[PDB]
């Protein structure tokens, strides 16, 4: 057991999903894995283990920022043996060519976190994904017929921030959503040598922003879930 | 309602105690609060409101991290009207004279991470409590038959650092606890012109460390929270 | 001796008061110190030992700027066993609802310098003063009728600021005053084990330029004072 | 013309191979392509066009470092409509896992430059390259019979570098090769709207100083640029 | 030989002049040079030796950027027994009352670099050239009747600027020219022990957008090669 | 007047010499000025006018440190039409082949300061000195047959340093003096449009720790005096 999970070698499968809210992992645990199992509840982070498609899946969320995913991304790969971390999220996209709901795929996440720079001498370190588990996620979509857009996500520290000009500059450089933990999962997988890639949703538009349905958003859910899950089985090929 | 709590103006007291582990929060109500009513459930991070000798109180957890506490300090300042924010959580020591158990209360709080260098334009920004909070947890201590030590906190991105000679640097210059939220909320404050304070219980001695009972940790743990209680009425007169 | 300080071991009190004007420090042992006599005077920056109602104190020049003061105090605390410095000094408002003749106290100090981030390995140390020098400075300007503010200071290295955009930033965040060494001041007291404060009267408000001297300022200045001598009384009871 | 380029609109392709020297882009138009001819030698620095199976295809050095690397990339797409760039050079080492003649595919590239810093307002931009141009060297190399590494490079900005406990750092975060220009390249593309790629064979390692010119040596190169112009031709379809 | 020049110790003077342009050294080695024979073409960066008023003369092109020919200088100094290099190259002008084609000398190079920050442990290091070797090039030119300021350059790292407001910053403290090398130069040459000296021609204005052409850039040119030439003969005696 | 000067517009000559003593200001006016009046005396920082060789010239003190001379040359070239400000200070040597009583020129100076940062957009900005002012000093010095090196000096904000290795950065890179001011005035000179130049005796060694005694002072101190006031009589012709 460590400080936060509360569990064995072994409890953990060797690729885990995890969503920011917590309440999302039994849904997933229920709507798509089989067989499942709970194997944490420290500080009410609910984690399980199941299979899909006979394969050994994990489901558990990580919190929201970069701090608190990194807790949990990296007790995972030191002590249970996980290898693949997907991050399943929503962001907000500033490109006006992004619209409510596209599925994102972050080959790299930008960030003014200082945890990188803290790792890289005060270098940049460009955070990026495991390149196999992007093209799986790609391929899985094209198969779901559901196109994603891979390219860069920006990892911010402030959900509020002072200085809303960044903006600008995220959309002048191409920034594809913005989210909280993508760069901080990134960097605590290169630092203990695992794999991980992070999938969002566009859940609104920061700026000329619109609506929409409760039904609308479980699918689009459920249709990022389904890639994840799929990349998976892809990336065992 | 806002992103993160769905409540409406009312529906929290200007005060607000704040744990970090969500399951924390409904124990503090039912332990502490008089008629208490549940407030907010998004993301699971139960809300509540009651009263303690009949003074309005709310409890909520606030997750882990800076970026996590921000979200939530933030949006209880600007949109419920809330005006105290008391963290109450726990905190490694570096010094050797700091033991297991004792309570520390931060006046001030260093950090790593890249916040407030974001809001003070690159410059250092003393993240601080607020004085008259400070005197009022110190007085409420001392009348519970407890010798709160008051000093600086440091505020850590990463719970796992890469670099374990950031310890002895903070030894050196009197740290009392290592925490993660702390300078966090005191930017949030000063940001949106409330007040707030962090009170903290040493669990562990990041170095030579030992062991406490589970018995031993609920009675630290309700001290804190009385403490924390308590000195809200004192502020109060 | 040492390289800025002609005096010997016993020659200044434990405690020492410290303007910025070596001016200043004669003015003060003349009008409240007792059998005062000068202990040093290189380079200029005149020190005096007397005594306060029986105790003995001394007040001390330091200079302008925290390259300055950080050499005075450094030499008292390592070489003189000074264990208190108060600086006693006058500031810029920022803040509207602040106005001359107004005591203030530092419990924190911002700043522009570079010398904390050299010390705390580039991240954000929090300057702050002594919890209980603070609370015995506020005890005792309410025994003097006097109502002190707490908060912070921001300590600038350019008395001509070349962008006058971070006077906004400071308003925004709440600084109660602009000086020139209290950063400096608390981080040799913590490097070097000992204890500070930095109390405040406002000189001029940026808030439309307006400072001139008088009777009633001279009032201030004195009470200012008082308050220093009396606040270390009450700490050594 | 532009300044450092002495061509008009019409004389490059849409997609340029960039060897960092200008002697190696005219053995490369000698090697590769038909009907070449030379479309500049301002300062030396040699492009050529000629076509690829039919596909009208240029290649032009960039000589060394990002500085120089950025100036030639922004005419070309600025200027030039250039919308394909593809760098194709050589890199050290640091991985013991890896050796001399490996191809390695820079999906990011790490860097100790401030270029996209002051591009990025001071914060972390993930330099990556299109993901469909790494997806089609992917494909061109596994139909070569080649098994290339797709990952992190780091661009240096000193070949000599002053310090070498970078090298473990970058070896520590899983950087597969050293090189000077690939985070300049990307930024550029991001800045300006246009695509781009990097790909290097292993000229030497740190791990051993070795490195040695030799039939097999050139070999490996000439499998690059096979991979370089085949893969642009997957993009074509 | 070294890694990027093909020579033995000897074939190269104690002096040498560098271009950034390899053709503009070889016409340098024909204009000026007596029995010039050419020492090196490794990635076409041309080098050439010959007599001057029967003094032994170097000259080799640089390339562009700090990182291009801090490798050069560097491999020279340490390989060659080089002690002096002078650069000899183009800028751009920033203030109004420097007209084209006018000459400058770099008595200290500012820049927007990271190389120097690197090397002085993130610090600020005063990038200046050789007192003599600046002196000698003032007497130098005015035994010529030529004029010449004296004073700061810039050494950028991207021609191409995202950030224009930066002009008004070196325009405000009187920087005479902008170019690319001169920063990094005399970096290496403090870090190897050598003496360096970069004198420039106004190639053009950032503001009125003037370029270089007639026979305006000749005798221009030709002017600036004297004022080098000459200099290190007064430098000998 | 202003804030710090209590002085009228002529009062002070066109040049003034400045050593963070004031009473070595005093002293140089009653040992070099004839008809030497006194002009100022707010907190103690003493000013004098008199006249050397029939020519007007000023001498006043300017304190320890960045913060405190930015202050007094800014007002002086602002308030009084001082065009030329020469500093004479003493230093610490860190090069073995320096020794005490030596004079150096600081024809540029590097600095931990970040006060130059703020004014060049946090980039590097090299404090040089006037060339002629460095210039006429060297000349002066020959004509006096006193010896003087010329380089780069540091300009520390810390003079107890918690960072004893930086001592080793400095060595390595030829610095001649570490002393407190001469990067802060080279950058007021420059922020205002004046002239400077910073001449300094080495006082001491921070390697060796011998301090200045006998009569070295006086007859070291007096050379640098002579070159400085020689030096202003050359730059008049
Ligand atoms: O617009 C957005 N900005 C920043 N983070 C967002 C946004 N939309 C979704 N998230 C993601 O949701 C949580 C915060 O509500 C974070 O976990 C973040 O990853
Ligand atoms: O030793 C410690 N280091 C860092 N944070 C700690 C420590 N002990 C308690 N916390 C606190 O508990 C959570 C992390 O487990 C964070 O919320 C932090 O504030
Ligand atoms: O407006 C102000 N800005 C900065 N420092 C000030 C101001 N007013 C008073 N001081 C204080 O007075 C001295 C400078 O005259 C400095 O010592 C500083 O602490
Ligand atoms: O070990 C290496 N370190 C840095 N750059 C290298 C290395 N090997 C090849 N290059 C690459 O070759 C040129 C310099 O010779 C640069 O263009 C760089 O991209
Ligand atoms: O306006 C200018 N900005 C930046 N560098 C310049 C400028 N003019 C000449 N150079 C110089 O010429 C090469 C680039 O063409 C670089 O070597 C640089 O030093
Ligand atoms: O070793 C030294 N380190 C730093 N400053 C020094 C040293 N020696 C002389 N000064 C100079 O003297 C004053 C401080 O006593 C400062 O004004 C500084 O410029």
């Amino acid at each position: 057991a460590t400080p936060h999970i509360n569990a064995e070698m072994g409890d953990f499968a060797d690729v885990v999903l995890m969503p920011g809210d917590p309440l999302r992992a039994k849904y997933i645990a229920e709507t798509f894995l089989e067989d499942a199992r709970e194997v944490n509840n420290v500080r009410g982070m609910l984690g399980f283990t199941g299979t899909y498609k006979g394969r050994k899946i994990s489901v558990m969320g990580h919190g929201m920022g970069i701090p608190s995913c990194s807790i949990y991304t990296k007790e995972l790969i030191t002590d249970f043996g996980v290898k693949k971390i997907i991050r399943v999220g929503s962001c907000g996209a500033v490109l006006p060519h992004v619209k409510l709901r596209d599925v994102v795929i972050g080959m790299g996440a930008c960030t003014d976190s200082k945890v990188n720079r803290i790792r890289f001498k005060d270098h940049d370190f460009a955070a990026i994904a495991d390149f196999d588990m992007v093209r799986n996620a790609v391929d899985a979509a094209k198969a779901l017929g559901i196109d994603a857009r891979v390219g860069n996500l920006f990892s911010a520290d402030l959900f509020y921030s002072p200085d809303g000009e960044m903006f600008d500059v995220m959309e002048k450089y191409g920034i594809l959503g913005v989210e909280m933990e993508a760069a901080g999962i990134y960097g605590v997988a290169a630092e203990f040598g695992a794999k991980a890639l992070t999938i969002c949703t566009v859940s609104d538009h920061i700026r000329t922003h619109e609506q929409t349905t409760a039904a609308e958003r479980q699918t689009t859910f459920n249709d990022m879930i389904k890639i994840a899950l799929e990349s998976v089985l892809l990336g065992d090929k």
